[PDB]
DNA sequence: CCGACAGCGCATCAGC
DNA sequence: GCTGATGCGG
DNA sequence: GTCGG
């Protein structure tokens, strides 16, 4: 974190374009610049120095010079003062409320935590739970708690069927000392790219986890993806653990590597890798890596038997999960 | 300049 | 009821 | 907002 001041600035600028301006490309431009600068092993001394890095252009370089000289950015100082922008940025922090709903509520005058609570009636199910656990979802999860959660998930899944294989991905698999949430990749021999010999595969698991009171709420749920809430059990007289966000993805067993690659992230890593893939003439999703014909249309899935095989197709040396945190 | 910028599952809605 | 588009995950 | 062709 040699350039934390600069990266935080780029991140605030990113959120602004995302939440207020609804300009996703500017959002990603800022995030890319922040990321590349985050792994830069030197304390940046000038906008020009930073401009040498890919993803950092003239505009961002000018802002870096402003930030390095004054220790702040006028554009942000003004944005921070703007009531609408402020309110819109804040509301988007509730899970379920994005830029559109945020601006929408702000129009109606609903712009504070208090306002949301006195208007639950104006929230869909997901946004309702997000408000309920607003404080909790703001908290980080120490890796030690992730370990306890991992144990519960793997053992409970094993109890449903010994053939299930639950792998904890996301930032956890990347070695992080704390996570924003828990992401679980699920596989079972009965569900392959070729067939679904068994129904309720994901349901059974969700059900069992709810049975033992690990999963407390549901944000969204389908046959292959579950997005909800969970909580570690506390001992007698012991304060309860904060509620945690949990995501579970059931992927075809034979497409495991593409699935684990995707779910391990990071999101920026995935976007960079998938983009590189396109330039190399391939397309990558959580199921497969396919070549791109002359027309540009995806071809048939190429054989994959490891994460490395995917890296090899696009001519990228293998990168351990811990080195994919972009 | 100008087009590209990753990919997709679930919830919700408009139009039929 | 469906399909298609959009918001959200994030 | 940044980049490549
Ligand atoms: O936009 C996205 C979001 C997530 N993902 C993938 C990569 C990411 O590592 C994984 C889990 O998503 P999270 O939003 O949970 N992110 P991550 O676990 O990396 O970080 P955090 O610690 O915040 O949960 O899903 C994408 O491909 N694109
Ligand atoms: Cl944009
Ligand atoms: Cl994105
Ligand atoms: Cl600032
Ligand atoms: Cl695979
Ligand atoms: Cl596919
Ligand atoms: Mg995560
Ligand atoms: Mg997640
Ligand atoms: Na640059
Ligand atoms: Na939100």
């Amino acid at each position: 974190t040699l350039n934390g001041g600069i990266t935080d600035m780029l991140t605030e600028l990113a959120n602004f374009e995302k939440n207020v301006s609804q300009a996703i490309h500017k959002y990603n431009a800022y995030r890319k610049a922040a990321s590349v600068i985050a792994k830069y092993p030197h304390k940046i001394k000038s906008g020009a120095e930073a401009k040498k890095l890919p993803g950092v252009g003239t505009k961002i370089a000018e802002k870096i010079d402003e930030f390095l000289a004054t220790g702040k950015l006028r554009k942000l100082e003004k944005i921070r003062q703007d009531d609408t922008s402020s309110s819109i940025n804040f509301l988007t922090r509730v899970s379920g409320i994005g830029p559109s709903a945020a601006r929408k509520f702000v129009d109606e005058g609903i712009k504070t935590l208090e306002d949301l609570r006195k208007n639950e009636d104006k929230l869909n199910h997901h946004q309702r739970i997000g408000l309920k656990y607003f404080g909790d979802f703001e908290k980080r999860i120490p890796r030690e708690e992730m370990l306890q959660m991992q144990d519960i998930v793997l053992n409970e899944v094993k109890k449903v069927d010994s053939e299930y294989i639950a792998t904890v991905c996301g930032s956890f698999r990347r070695g992080a000392e704390s996570s924003g949430d828990m992401d679980v990749l699920l596989t079972h021999p009965s569900f392959t790219s070729e067939s679904t010999k068994q129904p309720k595969l994901l349901h059974q698991v969700v059900e069992q986890l709810q049975k033992v009171h690990f999963i407390t709420d549901t944000l969204s749920k389908g046959e292959t993806k579950f997005m909800g809430v969970c909580q570690l059990p506390s001992k007698n007289d012991e304060k309860e653990y904060p509620h945690r966000r949990i995501d579970i993805r059931l992927i075809p067993k034979d497409q495991y590597y593409c699935g684990v690659l995707y779910f391990t992230g990071s999101d920026i890593f995935n976007k960079n890798m998938r983009a590189h893939a396109l330039e190399k003439g391939f397309t990558i999703n959580e199921y497969t890596i396919r070549p791109l014909g002359v027309t540009g249309v995806a071809g048939e899935p190429l054989p994959v038997d490891s994460e490395k095989d995917i890296f090899d197709y696009i001519q990228w040396k293998y990168r351990e999960p811990k080195d994919r945190s972009e």
